[PDB]
């Protein structure tokens, strides 16, 4: 799906008439949505298909019930759209956060004190995230990891069956029954998770030089808290694992080896997860990435 500013504004009248929309501006696109500033303050998401719209419902919700829980600023939900025949939430509006990513350049330039601190807060954010009570949230919110790994399986089958060769199909499911065959992915402790946790959802005070919010929550979900530390970890593009290391360490985690492990698998599972999504959405320059990276 795709929006003009027009259709936007519009959107937005329909259902708050006396919000009057002075300036607006393109924010950010994601994977989901397109993001708009407007009035200087507010940020709404656009979602671009089905799935994003699903996300941004799901947002909305976790977000209001996590709302003044978390000891960083988080975006506060404001405006709500509504259902549009395949679409859950057809916008949503939230303040902004102020500052700018956290990237993995402006961190390795702070100085030494900063850069501890910064790892201090984030682990002291996860931790509160990671031990909000989870008795109230619904079925839907909690992420079944081997139902997700055994439909992915199948979609690959069904989608590479002519790319691969036999061996190399056979190496494919191999993969999926080691994963599936180790517990250390199932055997977790589950809890509200961002899930999506990476350096440019990470804002930063470059005038205090302290990190001053968290945003994107569409992926937050009941699952996994080691996901939190691995999506960090990446050497270019995130983090170092030394950064992520002391983040464990404040955090107080006993098992750092399993995140690592957890770690390597996911690297090798991002492949499969662009060819599905490369697929089910439009880019086959996504597609024929993971296919590569398969054939190496
Ligand atoms: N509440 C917010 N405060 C400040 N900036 C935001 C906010 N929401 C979105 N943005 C900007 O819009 C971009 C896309 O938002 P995001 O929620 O990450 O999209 P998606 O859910 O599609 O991944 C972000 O990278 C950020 O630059
Ligand atoms: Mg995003
Ligand atoms: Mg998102």
């Amino acid at each position: 799906r795709t929006y003009t500013f027009d259709q936007v504004e519009k959107a937005i009248e329909q259902l708050y008439p006396d919000f009057t929309i002075n300036t607006i501006q393109i924010s950010g696109k994601g994977n989901d949505c397109i993001a708009y500033e407007i009035n200087r303050d507010f940020i709404f998401k656009f979602p671009k298909h089905s799935r994003g719209s699903t996300n941004l419902f799901n947002e909305v919700n976790i977000l209001k019930r996590i709302h003044n829980k978390l000891p960083l600023p988080i975006p506060e939900v404001v405006f709500t759209g509504m259902p549009s025949e395949t679409y859950q939430m057809s916008f949503a509006g939230f303040t902004k956060i102020k500052g700018v990513p956290l990237t993995p350049l402006l961190l390795n330039n702070l100085p030494k004190q900063s850069q501890n601190q910064a790892a201090k807060d984030l682990a002291r954010f996860l931790s509160e995230l990671h031990s909000i009570n989870i008795s109230g949230f619904k079925s839907n919110l909690v992420l079944d990891f081997r139902e997700k790994i055994n439909e992915d399986n199948k979609k690959i089958k069904k989608l590479l069956s002519r790319e691969l060769k036999g061996p190399q199909m056979k190496k494919v499911d191999d993969f999926y029954r080691d994963i599936l065959e180790n517990e250390i992915y199932f055997k977790y402790y589950p809890c509200l998770i961002h899930n999506d946790f990476s350096s440019d959802h990470i804002l930063f005070d470059t005038e205090k030089n302290t990190i001053c919010g968290i945003i994107d929550f569409g992926d937050a979900a009941i699952s996994d808290p080691d996901n939190d530390f691995i999506s960090l970890m990446e050497d270019d593009e995130e983090y170092g694992m030394e950064f992520v290391s002391k983040i464990l360490n404040h955090y107080k985690h006993k098992d750092i080896p399993t995140v690592l492990e957890k770690y390597r698998m996911k690297e090798k599972y991002w492949s499969f997860e662009k060819i599905i999504y490369g697929k089910e959405y439009g880019y086959m320059d996504w597609y024929e990435e993971g296919l590569n990276e398969i054939r190496s």
